């Protein structure tokens, strides 16, 4: 393990930085525990931690709805354009130019599962997990693309996890044989962490030999794409277009060809999907403009007066209603610039009850009130680095595209039951549109049968008894 000299040099750095309390219990640690503490502390720069704590604890507009050059809506689109963008998106898939990054490092504190959120079974007839439904969407788009190329189509799946989720995620994917995808085209990687900070700016000790850390927010994606090797893998594959999304949306149109096609046609660096906000209290970030710059306002920071503000000309409708649904497109060229701006991203403060050592006794205690803060970066904080002309915000239909799993069963909204209803409602609607008659709520349609409502003609004239599950 670490030499005395190495350990003293580390101790000097931390002590000079006013963080020498992290070594309060060194004299009683076992060799292994001492090693852990050494390596963990070596992984942070205590001066940087001080810089972050200082900005957090002693912190240092032109703020209207997005302009019309920057916005589009599926509702207002010419159907011939939607068809063309879909075809162009599928051609890019067939070209092996499309990748997916899945943000699955969330805890799911509101959901109360012990397992990764992606593993959750919302109670469909199939009992498929969120991960498996997403994987099957990828499989299906590959198969559709192969129809046009006559060659293998691969959409690599890069799954970002946290330390709370990485091992069980990999085990789950392995036990399912990667849901019929090739393991060689799925990479599970971890996002980074930052130390939790006390109200007084001091690093919190989880144990006598471990610093309390937390994942660094979904904005941690960008640094993690470099350190993980993922960006290099995309380069080696000739990836040009990336779809990034959150695991909790059970209706997510993974690698949606119309989205990719549209974004690519406009040659944007970034595109993003929104829906109309369902009310002033919905826990969604709101996409709007700031200071000549596309930007977002998170639900945890917005002020009542803006969440409740009304449209100038229509006083019964909310002014800000472009709910961020965490559904983003990037050019690969954008990812090649990460190094120039990853350090420019802000840290957002969240005050938290961080279980730690009673700084004295060494007794582990869950505190009664918030004893410190976690810092997080947010994926959308790149939007202001991007010229308005290299940005697109598209309205899509909530009932087809956005059904988040946030809360435990019995909450009443954004829960397993709303998720299940939304998928099975989608299924029924697709069947009906293809000429099927459903007798009854709803019908689960496997993604391997239909990605987006296509391919259901074989049900024309048929009677389907709901609840049902259409599969192989
Ligand atoms: C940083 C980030 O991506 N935040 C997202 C994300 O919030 P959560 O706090 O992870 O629930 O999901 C919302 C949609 O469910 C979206 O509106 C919001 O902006
Ligand atoms: O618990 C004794 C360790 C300690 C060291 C430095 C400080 O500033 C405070 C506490
Ligand atoms: O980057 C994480 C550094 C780290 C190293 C060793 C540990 O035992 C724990 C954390
Ligand atoms: O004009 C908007 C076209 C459009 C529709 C749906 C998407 O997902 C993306 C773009």
């Amino acid at each position: 393990g670490p030499s005395a000299e190495e350990f003293q040099q580390l101790r000097k750095k931390y002590t000079d930085a006013g963080q020498g309390h992290v070594f309060a219990f060194v004299d009683e640690l076992q060799t292994g525990e001492r090693s852990q503490l050494f390596h963990q502390l070596s992984s942070f720069d205590p001066v940087r931690i001080n810089e972050l704590a200082d900005k957090a604890l002693n912190p240092p507009a032109s703020l209207e709805p997005l302009p019309d050059i920057a916005t589009a809506s599926i509702l207002d689109s010419d159907p011939k354009d939607l068809e063309q963008w879909y075809e162009e998106g599928l051609k890019l898939v067939a070209g092996n130019k499309v990748a997916v990054v899945l943000m699955a490092g969330g805890q799911g504190t509101r959901l109360g599962s012990s397992a990764p959120k992606g593993c959750f079974d919302i109670g469909l007839p199939s009992h498929k997990s969120l991960f498996q439904i997403q994987a099957e969407r990828i499989a299906k788009l590959q198969l559709l693309a192969q129809r046009i190329s006559g060659k293998e189509a691969v959409i690599p799946w890069y799954v970002m996890t946290s330390g709370p989720t990485r091992k069980p995620t990999e085990e789950f994917f392995e036990q399912h044989k990667y849901f019929g995808l090739n393991k060689s085209d799925v990479i599970i990687f971890e996002q980074g962490v930052l130390p939790c900070i006390s109200n007084e700016g001091k690093i919190l000790m989880e144990s006598k030999f471990k610093v309390a850390v937390a994942p660094d927010g979904n904005g941690g994606i960008y640094q993690a794409l470099l350190t993980s090797g993922v960006r290099e893998d995309m380069r080696k594959r000739g990836i040009e277009h990336i779809h990034t999304y959150c695991v909790d949306n059970c209706l997510v149109k993974v690698a949606d060809p119309v989205f990719i096609g549209f974004a690519a046609s406009k040659q944007v660096d970034i595109a993003t999907k929104v829906v109309r906000k369902r009310n002033a209290t919905e826990s969604v970030g709101l996409i709007l403009q700031k200071n000549g710059k596309p930007d977002v306002v998170e639900y945890s920071e917005i002020d009542k007066e803006t969440a409740e503000a009304k449209d100038p000309k229509q006083p019964d409708v909310l002014k800000f209603r472009a709910a961020n649904i965490v559904n983003h497109y990037y050019s690969f060229k954008f990812f090649e610039s990460i190094e120039l701006w990853a350090h420019k991203l802000p840290h957002h403060v969240a005050r938290k009850k961080i279980p730690c050592i009673k700084e004295g006794t060494g007794e582990f205690f869950k505190p009664e009130k918030p004893n410190g803060i976690k810092l997080e970066q947010f994926v959308f904080d790149v939007f202001p680095m991007t010229p308005l002309e290299k940005f697109a915000c598209i309205e899509v239909r909530r009932e087809d595209e956005f059904s988040p799993l946030k809360n435990a069963r019995g909450t009443g909204e954004d829960d397993p039951d709303t998720s299940k209803r939304d998928i099975m409602s989608q299924g029924q609607r697709w069947i009906e549109k293809a000429g099927g008659i459903v007798i009854t709520v709803g019908v689960e349609v496997s993604p391997l049968i239909s990605y987006g409502g296509e391919g259901l003609e074989f049900l024309k004239g048929r009677e389907i008894k709901a609840p049902a599950f259409i599969e192989k």
